[PDB]
């Protein structure tokens, strides 16, 4: 009941065109693809892996500015990154969760809580499928770290 580590080089895509604001469908085309290289480091207890975000065209460097990895953490049956403030055009919790398909490919979805329109759940659908291996160039964080 360990789960597949997350090692290699990930594409993610938020898909937009399905979002809901309290299971109601509120559609914002287009879906968003974006790649990440994704590490793995699991102790007895918890899996905990880490990405970092890759360029759109050249998935073999990081992305230019730098941007902060973030990090999820398996638990309950799916990979879950820590919840983080974020404004909205309003204080917002947003949080990816993406749930391992029986095939290789994780399906799951965004969720954005409101916080000050003060408490709808915005439910964005998201695909994370493997491309290869990492890119040998790239650093990524080791969450073991």
């Amino acid at each position: 009941t360990a789960p597949v580590p997350l090692d290699g080089t990930y594409r993610i895509e938020i898909q937009r065109s399905k979002q809901t604001y309290d299971y109601t469908p509120t559609p914002q085309p287009p879906d968003v693809n974006t790649w990440w290289a994704f590490r793995t480091s699991c102790t007895p207890t918890e899996c905990l892996a880490a990405a970092t975000m890759l360029d759109d065209n050249d998935h073999t460097q990081a992305k230019t500015p730098p941007v902060r990895p973030f990090l999820m953490q398996f638990g309950e049956g799916q990979w879950k990154s820590r919840p983080e403030t974020v404004q909205f055009p309003q204080a917002t919790t947003q949080l990816l969760a993406l749930r391992p398909q029986p095939q290789g490919d994780l399906v799951g979805e965004m969720v954005v809580t409101v916080h000050s329109q003060q408490g709808a759940v915005i439910r964005i659908p998201a695909v994370a499928s493997r491309s290869g291996d990492l890119p040998p160039a790239v650093t990524v964080p080791d969450p073991a770290t």
